[PDB]
């Protein structure tokens, strides 16, 4: 399969999305019910999005889908980091900041990730039940 297309500060991208529109995209894409951007700090949605982009790049059997504690969030980001390495994604994930559930760091990361997704997504169907 093809390697990831990286997104840089110099890459041409769409404009940033509002909190509402970003969550609408997450919810539609993954069949989720997120209401706060900070829910992305668990790492699980990122792992699923990587599977949707490049099926097989991520070890979804390791993903904690009902994570509630920092150590579980770090667990999921380890899974995400492995997927990034496998796909040649060169973006540094600020894991320590994200897992604290801080708004600013989580909002910046999802803005980048949406641009990354748009640069890479081929329109394939994604069954969110299969990983669960």
């Amino acid at each position: 399969g093809s390697m990831a297309v990286n997104v840089y500060s110099t890459s041409v991208t769409s404009e940033n999305l509002s909190r509402h529109d970003m969550l609408a995209w997450v919810n539609d894409s993954l069949h989720l019910n997120y209401t706060k951007i900070e829910q992305l700090c668990s790492g699980a949605a990122y792992c699923q999005f990587m599977d949707m982009l490049f099926p097989g790049c991520v070890h979804l059997r390791k993903v904690k889908f009902q994570a509630k504690l920092e150590h579980e969030y770090i667990h999921n980001f380890k899974v995400l980091q492995a997927a990034f390495k496998k796909m040649g994604v060169d973006k540094i994930i600020p894991v320590e900041k994200l897992v604290k559930g801080k708004f600013q760091d989580n909002f910046e990361f999802i803005q980048w990730f949406k641009k990354f997704f748009d640069a890479n997504y081929d329109g394939k169907d994604y069954n969110p039940l299969l990983a669960r």
